[PDB]
């Protein structure tokens, strides 16, 4: 597997021509205004990923927002209301154009109550992913292998997922519902950012 | 106050000619599958109102789903969640632009946990709406007179509350977010009919 | 309202001569291994009632158990579960034939959550029960006049509930429904005596 | 183990001229509205399972609607609430034959609180089934030999556990218990269908 | 009603000749370590009442503590484990002749969950106890006359609530439970004090 | 009763030369970050009370900061956490002499569970606090005489509450425990507003 | 090991002139009123043991009940609540002197909230219990190799661990508090066979 | 690793001129007013270790009392809100110089919700803490070498960990609310030995 490190950004986006683009985040942990983004991890689903680090503070990333901003590129995510509430709130532009893995998995693997990535990936490609690193030290300047492996390998399926999931969208005629779904997941996330992230604000109460 | 009972449906759409219609409903309960529509109430927002009695197995009203259905007339309701998932349960054919006095609540009313449409009157309006027939025999082949007043009484102030909610919206620049909650509200509605009532898509459990 | 009370047993039938006869119990609680019966009230519809108190360790009513047996005659009850576990468990005779007005509320008022008896007595009836002797010492020897009013109020309106409720479940279309709960009733209540008080047996957990 | 895999139905009834049938389903998922039928497995307690493939949208069987409709054959299930509301909603037949080793666990079984059926074959007789395919694609068009073995093994062991239990039931005599327990279960499973699956019809609350 | 302030002790125990007392007792709160004592009421029965302060400090009440240590008399507590520890942690005396109303309570009103002093008052006697001082400051240097007459209306009917609860143990046969749990009581009492007020020493778990 | 009400800001600090000053504050919510400050209203004790509306952005009040900042006067608040944790963020000053009724109360009523504002005006003063406009648009261009009424019921009183509160501290000599709690308020508000509004950060867990 | 199985009762006392005997019941199940006594396992401490089976509906064991009669003789049990409980439902007979190694656990072993016997064996003595057996078919008319060996395992160390347990109680000075709580574990036995299995009798609520 | 036990106390400070000591203790449970002191255990971070058994009742340990009292030397504790309230039950004296890890861990590692010793130390640095002798008898007259091991091994990291920590407090601008929790510290325990121990004093309710 090849893994690119960088800091700050993207040298360029000759890789990323792309017509979809997993996309996947690290950070201080689950509350956006006091947890800053560590590290964010590309993919074009070529085998190969992209893993930048952001430095504390850093407000802009012109060639990974320019790759974020692209309504031509779908951006796929696992849960991806958090990535989304995490990436504008710290460089201000909200992607609208998503799919993500955990609603297609609870509108599709409706035979079970695990729709964490790493049950997904075992069950649909039979891969083990080890979440062992997931909490770790995100923000230390130099990041260990282990944790680069562990960055590269929530990228490196998405792609695959996002195919399967299709497919499974396609047979059970849920099409236009997913697609109302991903539409509303980037005000889900503002609604998130904006404090309401532990409120359901369909529910009756 | 003037309310009109009708059989069926209206017999003719000349009181309807508006922007926006006050749109509420009675069923036997909580769950679309078994408990059916028994009753459709209807306001213009001119002080008067219409009282629909639906029959059993009844798969039809004309005039009442064209005006479900006009893009150009927003429908107000109250929880429209649910009332969304009967009317499209019932007649086929799921309104795409709504107002729901529920969310706009939550989005606006966020110094109280009350936001029951009795709460809502009592607070905004200083209007006493009594709730005692709400659990009443909706079915019943004639309606008391109480119960008449009691389905008028639920239609008769959406207006006047979607006027103040606009005006807290723009106030505190929340209306792209009720917009986009509005929008995504049918498909909450589809999702609800189709078996995921009790889940919420986007929690991460 | 006429309320003939008697010691021990009914002396005939001469008044019982009917298709349905509306019975209830009072115990000194909710175990009938612990908590004896107390009084049995009984009603043909005709708006009178009989009380019999019973006495300790009394294993024999032969008039009233004659009644319980007759196949040709339908027992009324609300909430049957317990009061034919305790009729069963002093007597030794379990009736199998039984109306329960706690069944057929909750699969034909499905528009409440709230199926006690004083709530159905005042929704369909528009009658106010007062349950203040409900908890009461019902093994005094002599029955204060306010607990023997009380004790008739229980049985002098199940006949009126039971016509309201079969014309309920014929509109429903729910009438096999009814009568396959009712014909189980009696082995729940065994299930009880036998010490499944607190389990639901078809539960998967 | 001799396993037939067949589409649609059997291709005829020659294999099952015998008093008692073992049935299971697999489905997509819990909620039969929402989640289609996809795998029916039957034995004959000869050793050998016939595992059939429904198609989506297949709305008839008749050789096996034939079995499941024959009174003179007892259906054996493991928790047959659901399988028997699954085949209800499917083929529109409810048997009205069965034995639910389930139930028969509950009443028998009462030194344990855990009655699933792994844990019921492993202690009754030493047999350890592994559920790791139970949560896996059963609609997939051609079904993995991991998963036809999985299938198949939920049914091979139901006429031991039926005789055990029965032993069982005898020995303690519940028989009449569990009879009636039995009588009641496919009506227990129509109120299923019907909208009541969250709701113990004979609970005071 | 007569009611005799004290400050610290009795003057002697010329009044408390008799069988049976009715002791009770007020506090800064409900954990004996933290919140000290400061009322002590008392009564013989005759309608009349002793109300003794308890200075801060207070080591040694001769007259009380020789009454309280008297094996000839019965102490009558409402939830003695309560004051039996509180009594003891001050005085350094523990009664071990006591009657507590609560758990006669729990043995023969078996009709009933409700069984505080209030309701048993109201039930037993039908006399009103208001409990709206029963969190005050009863550490105040000058006690209120409302505080004085709510201090003595705790112990002015526990003898006739003994007297009717005994009847009810002798009737039903309870008399060796009761003697027994009595018994037990100081020691439930000093395993309050020595830390396990908060544990069920014969649970399970 | 005199109520002041200004726009803004206090014109000068002529009223406040004293050495404690009663403060409170009206929002729109429970979680500063999205809920901005609306009402800010003060008294010096004597009776009378000044409200000062705050506007929408506002991030300054000369006058009114310079009396928060005052070190030699304290700032009585009942349960200060949320009131300093909005001040803060509204104004960027943070006191640091506070007092707080809600921990005094913790520390001194120790005989209930009920620490709220109405409760404790309601026992220790016999003064009736109507708390029906808690829960109103404190945001409202023109407060209505009721709202005014009420935000100044919230500080009349806080100052008597102080000197009885210090007496039972006093009394059962918890002064050093009151003193070292309200140091540290101030740091537990701005925990509270870095993000540990929902952790204890004391609890093992 | 020695283990003597016998068939309804030891056939002499020989073996049983000690000053301590442990004692030991399986079941099947924790409700006595359904679950019949099974086997009764004693040991005199000398590293055998005695395992008896009871048949069904044995009413009488006489040198079983002569040992548990016998004052001079102390019977030892884990959670002799339970083993109480059913040898008096069974034979009439209340042992009255007794030691409960799970109360000893709970006032000696403080550092710990796992009190079962598994845990105890494994901290005091090193010596590992396998429970595998606990939960299984005891009613067997013949018990297996393994039943034998883990129903002999449930007696063989209780000896140790009163001697362990009751230099603890001495160590702590709680042997006043033991010798109280073992006074009462009989009386709160027959509770639970009386009906009040599931109430803390001594709990406020 | 060298561990020196001692009896009663420290010969004297010759290996304790530092600025800063890892403190941890042992006790027969979590109540101090119940669960003596047992064992102390220290470390200046060479390396070695102090382990000091405590005698029952033992109120003076001078040379381990002074090294307490010096406000020149940091101690260095896990979870000290329950090792400083033992302390000062025990010697009479409250440290005012402390940094707990556990509170640090709380202000830093945000990206996990595991804050207990095991996982600090497998996290951190790699080392695998066996926490099964933590519930073992530590009033026995002799340790055994399993016991003083795992003592030991609580104190031998504690620097480390400090250094870690304040490293990441450095980094994340936490370090005066690090400050300011640490000087609350002592009076949390304070509170906890007071009888708030389960109040969390600064709540709402």
């Amino acid at each position: 597997t090849e893994i690119r490190v960088h800091q700050g950004d993207l040298p360029n986006l000759d890789n990323y021509r792309i017509d979809a683009v997993a996309v996947d985040t690290e950070t201080l942990g689950l509350q956006p205004h006091r947890d800053r983004l560590c590290v964010v991890q590309l993919s074009s689903g070529d085998g190969t990923a992209d893993v930048i680090q952001i430095a504390k503070g850093q407000k802009s990333a012109p060639n990974l927002v320019r790759l974020l901003s692209d309504r031509d590129i779908t951006k796929i995510f696992h849960f991806g209301r958090f990535d989304l509430a995490i990436l504008a709130h710290t460089f201000g532009v909200m992607p609208d154009v998503v799919f993500c893995t955990k609603i297609a998995s609870k509108l599709t693997r409706t035979y079970t109550d695990r729709h964490g990535l790493k049950e997904i990936c075992g069950e649909l490609l039979n891969v083990n992913i080890s979440k062992q690193q997931q909490s770790s030290d995100w923000a230390a300047e130099t990041l260990s292998r282990a944790q680069i492996e562990y960055a590269a390998s929530d990228v490196l399926y998405l792609h695959r997922l996002k195919d399967i999931f299709e497919e499974r969208l396609k047979r059970e005629e849920r099409e236009s519902v997913a697609k109302a779904c991903f539409q509303f997941l980037p005000m889900r996330a503002n609604l998130d950012l904006l404090g309401w992230s532990e409120i359901d604000i369909f529910a009756h109460s």
